[PDB]
């Protein structure tokens, strides 16, 4: 239309704008509960089972019968993508729970046009109440002057209008031109407080070792560099002068020849422990980042690498022909520094990828991997590849973001929070759930608990530090304030 | 400003206020802290994450596993170093004397301290000057801390002070001087002396308007009180059964503020149960009782006792069948659960029950009760109700009854008294149902302990209609079948809200 393309940013409703009794269901305060979140569809049907007075497997066939029978709107979608071929900011505004929004998401393919999704289960909030609008709007910096709403119920643009977004109610087309927390930063400043004092006393990250995942008992073992690359991989905002001494660090880690790393440092290296293609891969991609190392340097290193893959053609975790292990987390960061340095299309890494590709897709990353026990972690460091060369992961990102979707809450550990909020809205949906919950858990000295992200399996060791939780929360907090 | 050197003038001066508020820590106990990385326990405990812990924020494996970053001490040595403080608590003599003396006058008196949950769980079981408390308010139940003025608004509310007739002791002036701002007056404890100084939310409210809106219409649609049946505890797709009586009897006896229209239809249910004879009552209606299925001892004592409290029914008409329940004895001597010979078996909770119908009548003192009130305390003194009962398997069901009975006759069962609550501060926020953290706030609060953390939680898993989630409370053991409903949640939820407001 020709009024759409006076606007900067629009926001699309799904219900009756996209997608085209269950009323009884869907309009009880149980299912309310339901799309915001609070809830899953499980015990929602309990529930309403008692209220509504109907076998609870009625009204699941009844909910999956309506949701099965949504079909696209094709007037509408068509819109969507001429807007995004005109580069406009475009945003989906909706309530739906949240095992309705993966199955959505899995049918319908119109969500990539979307700079951002919106999503009442995942934000704890629902569409009538001026509460979402607010957090749509600062969330994504809104200039409302040149944003419009598409909806077709009334309540929702009169909302939208008194927040100063013109509208149009989709027949007939109605439009409309229209004219007219402090406890996050607090909880920001104390934790960028905490990482910024450990990390300023301690450059070389500390960690700790036991045997279960929240380190209970752990004893300090503050000699793997392995921390410190994570850290700088994964928290973008660390001042200067930090990401200099944690550099310094890496530069003269003693665990290091010919630009192979070692997990250890040679005080702390078990008699013949190789050097491991994680490690090697992780800080020689954080050092080509940052100009101490040129791809020259970097491409043998590589070829090593390739030199490494087992019979099914997977490269190994080792510098070790017998000590041969494969890890999807480790084939990821692999084919990270693979394609930073030129070699993306090398042939030789088709099976290491397909492997990544499958242990996604088959669900086998719900076992965890060998040295990442916990399911996310293999999502997060896949997000990283996935979103830092799109093109050349095209095929990864809609299932990734499937699987995502449906872990949104699904653990308390916060870490693992903060994994989920960063690959999902770096693939452009907002978790403002878990992002809740983790403020929640934030200690008084402004660091979160301990975590144990990998795992020596040999000896069953966990190695975690609250400078690596502290450092994956602040960047949850950051990414989504 | 007034400086008091004399345990004479001290008393003196108490006797002159109708409440007195004590600390814990440097005022009734005392201990010590010194004993690779740091000596001092008095680095942990001023530690900002110790406040998380004491809050009830974290337990001590977190704040530790925390605190042994922060202090760069093994944890391992930070654990013996609490232990050792913790083992080193001393009574203070002249304290629990003045204590005792105030309590001996009658005086309503309240604890306020920070101490951590398992701390408190430690000291309640190896003092025994609780028992002088009224009201026991203590920062990890409340998650909250003392210095903040809200703990102070908290237990003046609670508690309805009047903070002109109030006194507060206290060795830390940060506390006297928050208590003074409420208007309360402060005694300062030194080592030395004594400085005393004269000194002159809406959510809860909507979420029980909400589900008592809620209860009382499911309960007027049915009063008869629905029940469901699956073989998980959640009842997730559980199928509709509504064809027992003892629900509707629970509802009655735990959930004390339900209009008399409610009242009188849910007794009128009860007196129209065909499963009925000569006042003894069977669990199923008819059309659902198997054959040959006896009537029980839980469903008729509880049914009894309900139509005594509301004189439907005389004393002569019960005492009768009381009789034959103490005919109803095993080789051992304890009451069994069913009137049938043929059908032998002993449940505690059920023991509970038939004591509390003994009690209310007047058959307190008949020798005939020894066995089963020795069977009830073995099974909450050798902990083996962690196990559940036969018929009930949630372990806070049994202390839930347990209170009931130990609070309402509390001359007869003063020995149950303190292991009840002993055993009731561990299981502090230990489950995540909503129906078990509303009986543990109940039972609690009746022994004199204020439960804020699970009540805080319990009101979070209220639904939008005001009822709470349906919850198995008891079980048919041979078919593993749960029976439960919203109805008995919500009855639970909405007593904790009452007794904690
Ligand atoms: C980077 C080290 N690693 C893989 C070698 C992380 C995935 C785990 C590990 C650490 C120490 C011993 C064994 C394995
Ligand atoms: C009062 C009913 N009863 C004992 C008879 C106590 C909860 C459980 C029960 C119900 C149904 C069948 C068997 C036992
Ligand atoms: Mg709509
Ligand atoms: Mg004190």
């Amino acid at each position: 239309s020709q009024i759409l393309d006076r606007y900067d940013t629009i926001v699309f409703d799904l219900g009756d704008v996209l997608l085209h009794d269950v009323r009884k269901m869907v309009k009880h305060p149980v299912w309310q509960d339901l799309e915001k979140g609070l809830i899953n569809q499980e015990f929602a049907l309990t529930a309403l089972s008692c209220e509504l007075e109907t076998p609870c497997s009625k009204l699941k066939e009844m909910l999956e019968l309506s949701i099965a029978s949504l079909q696209v709107n094709p007037l509408m979608v068509e819109v969507l993508r001429v807007l995004h071929k005109k580069d406009k900011q475009i945003y989906c505004l909706s309530n739906v729970d949240l095992e309705s929004f993966s199955y959505l998401y899995k049918q319908f393919d119109f969500w990539k046009y979307f700079d951002g999704i919106y999503v009442s289960a995942l934000l704890q909030l629902r569409k009538p109440n001026p509460d979402i609008f607010q957090y749509l709007i600062s969330s994504a910096s809104i200039n409302t002057k040149s944003t419009i709403f598409i909806d077709d119920k009334s309540e929702n643009l009169q909302e939208a209008a008194n927040f100063g977004i013109s509208t149009l109610k989709y027949d007939n087309f109605e439009y409309t031109a229209i004219e007219g927390t402090p406890e996050i930063h607090k909880k920001r400043t104390l934790g960028e407080d905490y990482l910024n004092l450990r990390l300023r006393k301690f450059p070389f990250c500390k960690s700790f070792v036991s045997n279960n995942v929240e380190l209970i008992g752990g004893e300090d073992f503050s000699k793997e560099i392995f921390s410190t690359a994570v850290i700088l991989h994964s928290y973008t905002s660390l001042p200067d002068d930090i990401i200099a001494s944690m550099c310094h660090e890496i530069l003269n880690h003693d665990g290091q020849n010919k630009l192979r790393w070692c997990f250890y440092k040679n005080e702390a290296r078990p008699d013949n422990f190789p050097d491991d293609l994680d490690t090697t891969s992780m800080v020689l991609s954080f050092l080509l980042n940052h100009n101490k190392l040129t791809i020259e340097k970097i491409i043998p290193v590589a070829e090593q690498m390739i030199a490494n893959r087992n019979e099914e053609g997977i490269i190994q975790v080792y510098f070790d022909d017998n000590r041969p292990r494969i890890d999807a987390i480790v084939a990821i960061n692999v084919l990270y520094l693979m394609h930073q340095i030129g070699y993306g299309e090398r042939k030789e890494l088709k099976e290491t990828e397909a492997f990544v590709f499958d242990f996604l897709i088959s669900k086998e990353y719900l076992k965890g991997t060998r040295y990442y026990p916990a399911p996310d972690v293999f999502l997060f460091f896949l997000s990283r590849l996935v979103v830092d060369f799109p093109d050349q992961f095209e095929k990864f990102h809609k299932p990734l973001t499937e699987m995502l979707i449906t872990r949104v809450n699904c653990s308390t550990f916060p870490l693992e929070r903060a994994l989920r909020i960063i690959a999902l809205k770096k693939l452009g949906i907002v978790n403002r759930v878990d992002f809740l919950k983790l403020l929640d858990t934030q200690l008084a000295d402004g660091g979160w608990p301990v975590y144990g992200l990998f795992i020596a399996p040999r000896s069953n060791t966990y190695f975690g530090s609250r400078e690596l939780s502290t450092a994956f929360a602040l960047e949850a907090l950051h990414i989504l304030s």
